[PDB]
């Protein structure tokens, strides 16, 4: 596998899980109810070892840049503020978040053309299916 097969924008057909990890995430009722609701488009751009993932939605458009392997501070959909590493490393890249002694991982893989999206926060998974636009 390759980062650059994630490159491109991507559409969201499946969500296993969104709520649970939200409610792990610290997010109140309101805004969960919300981030259910959104069908977000995730535009992923990836510069051989810089990356960047936006999250546009009509509710709340979100985006990072990084170089990946280097520690960055990233604000997040909810408003966490986090010290993140991105890695591309086994066929997947991997988004690790650290706040306040708590931790993340999402790993974004290619599945059948599809960007499969693994959100885990302690027992929480979260599972984000992604269709190809662009
Ligand atoms: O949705 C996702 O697959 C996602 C996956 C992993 C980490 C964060 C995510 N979500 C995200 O960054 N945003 C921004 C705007 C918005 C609206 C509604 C639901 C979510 C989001």
């Amino acid at each position: 596998a390759t980062v650059q097969q994630l490159e491109g924008r991507w559409r969201l057909v499946d969500s296993k899980g969104f709520d649970e990890y939200m409610k792990e995430l610290g997010v109140g009722i309101a805004l969960r109810k919300m981030g259910a609701m959104a069908k977000p488009d995730c535009i992923i751009t990836c510069d051989g070892k810089n990356l960047t993932i936006k999250t546009e939605s009509t509710l709340k458009t979100t985006q990072f840049s990084c170089t990946l392997g280097e520690k960055f501070e990233e604000t997040t959909a909810d408003g966490r503020k986090t010290q993140t590493v991105c890695n591309f490393t086994d066929g997947a890249l991997v988004q690790h978040q650290e706040w306040d002694g708590k931790e993340s991982t999402i790993t974004r893989k290619l599945k059948d053309g599809k960007l499969v999206v693994e959100c885990v926060m302690n027992n929480v998974t979260c599972t984000r299916i992604y269709e190809k636009v662009e």
